[PDB]
């Protein structure tokens, strides 16, 4: 049979803009568990929580400074263990994320390791001479800057993909792999059903630190995947932990090219069970991460298919159209004026619930929240704003107009805004100021007002998981696009055991139509939105409204 995995819909929670529930304005472990009831209403198997470890928060829980507490803000050790118990007296599963490319810098190790060459925790790091009189090397970092930063206690520079206070962590260093081992086993034990790899395919660095080329300059995320000794790892990890439980494990493999992929997800080369891949979300980024690149649908699809094929037999995919680092899905793939909104969402759901893989639904999207109308500076506060500020703006590449007008598209912080629970004074998340500031448009687009509702985009969700769930090919069926070429209306096959579904969207807001493919014909409907009328028993073609979803079994 298949792996409870494959056939679970999870959906991602980012704490800190769930729920809260001390009026804080933080949202809270206590927040989360109160509203597992909803989330298992709507059908989800299972949560992915984003980082719940002690940090000082430079960025949202990523900068860990101890991986055994728990992040003050979302509560005590307790509060962990009773949101695990809540979930497992209601049959569901928690993933959690590990963030082990990097520690915050107020973690002991660094700490220590920055006290003097000899010190046994030097190398849980890396530190360098500079060279000619500055850095290392050329290595710029995510976060805006160089990658090296220099330390006067010692002299040397210490290696810092993303933020300056997120040194990373040195896996040439078999104590350092020993105890991000035990550490892993510490949460295992507490019968955590999943892990999430933050970043995993940066953990090697290549040996000798040689400068990036000009065009590796040029992608310098791609090149931070390359390094010699990863899979190596991987596979010791799996080796030394995930061998020994039953937890399954993904692996955000961000800027690896799609070719890689199988490496890490190939079940027989015993690394990861299934991968986040960004070509998608990502397919209308320019490589700066701020600008947006003109796409269509032909451009969608193409990447889904290929991003589709690379999980083989023994290889498997999440899929999902939005997450904690990137615009809305219905802002980014949709249409979130107020007159397609709706229509829109729906019709992206379709597309989530019915893809070849894991589907991974983000908190708020269920209810067609969209991007946040952002007004001041304060609005994109920000970690890598801040870096595209020291990179853009103070070299004098953009002025802070044309860096804010576009990173209002792109910005992290339009998916961070509170999740909408009803039309109370902040939409019902907390009692006191939210951290970030709820979208205006909670008056509309609330958990409370789609919950009654047949035909709100909350019920569309809750229905297409329940066909999900009650049909087969739907979750680990075959995948085929039936016309890669078209830009108008995504059409595509699921089939498992003689069985053949059609699903068919029109991401147009205008009428089209679709012919099925030679030989094919429509057998039941199962579901649609925005239609008037699903089509005839027999149906060779379908003609579809503006927006328009289905599902279809043929025959
Ligand atoms: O830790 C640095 C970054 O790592 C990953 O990309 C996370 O998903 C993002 O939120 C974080 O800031
Ligand atoms: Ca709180």
């Amino acid at each position: 049979g298949a792996p409870w995995w494959k056939s679970a819909v999870f959906y991602q929670v980012y704490p800190r803009s769930f729920k809260d529930t001390n009026g804080d304005g933080i949202g809270d472990f206590k927040g989360l568990t109160e509203k597992l009831d909803y989330l298992k209403g709507l059908g989800i198997d299972a949560i992915w929580i984003n980082p719940h470890y002690a940090s000082p928060n430079t960025d949202n829980g990523y900068d860990i400074s101890d991986y055994r507490e728990v992040m003050k803000e979302y509560g005590t050790m307790e509060d962990f263990d009773r949101l695990m118990a809540e979930l497992k007296k209601r049959g569901m599963r928690l993933m959690v994320d590990v963030v082990i490319n990097h520690s915050s810098d107020q973690h002991e190790w660094f700490k220590s390791s920055r006290a003097s060459k000899d010190n046994p925790y030097r190398d849980y790091y890396f530190w360098r001479d500079g060279k000619d009189g500055h850095e290392p090397n050329n290595y710029p970092s995510f976060f805006g800057g160089s990658a090296w930063e220099k330390d006067p206690v010692t002299g040397q520079y210490y290696l810092h993909y993303f933020g300056r206070q997120q040194p990373d962590l040195n896996w040439d260093t078999p104590k350092l792999r020993e105890e991000l081992y035990a550490m892993l086993r510490f949460w295992l034990d507490k019968g955590v059903s999943g892990m999430r790899f933050a970043t995993v395919a940066t953990y090697s660095k290549t040996p000798g630190f040689p400068d990036l080329t000009p065009e590796q300059m040029k992608n310098f995320a791609e090149a931070y995947t390359q390094g010699p000794n990863l899979h190596r790892y991987l596979q010791e990890m799996h080796e030394k932990v995930f061998d020994h439980y039953d937890a399954v494990t993904a692996g955000e493999i961000f800027g690896a090219p799609l070719n890689q992929v199988p490496l890490f997800i190939d079940s027989r080369r015993k690394e990861l069970d299934m991968a986040f891949t960004f070509d998608l979300i990502r397919y209308d980024r320019a490589l700066d991460r701020w600008h947006t690149i003109p796409r269509t649908l032909a451009d969608f699809r193409q990447t889904i298919d290929k991003v589709d094929a690379i999980a083989g037999e023994y290889g498997w995919n999440t899929f999902f159209l939005g997450n904690h680092d990137n615009p809305r899905a219905v802002s980014h793939f949709g249409d979130d004026r107020p007159q397609w909104r709706e229509a829109s969402a729906k019709a992206l759901a379709t597309v989530t619930l019915t893809q070849r893989g894991t589907p991974f639904i983000f908190q708020g999207d269920e209810l067609g929240m969209t991007n946040y109308p952002f007004k001041t500076l304060q609005d994109f506060d920000d970690i890598e704003v801040k870096g595209f500020f020291q990179d853009y703006v103070e070299t004098g590449k953009a002025t802070a107009e044309e860096l804010l007008t576009n990173v209002a598209l792109t910005s992290r912080n339009n998916a961070r805004t509170p999740f909408q629970w009803d039309d109370s004074a902040n939409a019902g998340f907390t009692t006191g100021k939210p951290w970030l500031k709820v979208n205006p448009n909670y008056t509309e687009i609330n958990a409370a007002r789609e919950i009654g509702d047949p035909k709100s985009v909350y019920s569309f969700y809750r229905n297409l998981i329940s066909i999900r769930h009650e049909t087969p090919a739907l979750s680990t069926g075959s995948y085929r696009d039936i016309d890669p070429s078209n830009a108008d209306v995504y059409a595509y096959t699921r089939s498992q055991d003689g069985e053949t579904y059609l699903v068919v969207v029109n991401f147009k807001a205008e009428p089209r139509s679709f012919t099925l493919p030679d030989g094919m014909h429509i057998a039941e409907t199962l579901i649609e939105s925005s239609s008037p009328a699903a089509p005839a028993a027999g149906a060779a073609s379908l003609e579809l409204q503006p927006w328009q979803s289905g599902i279809y079994k043929v025959k």
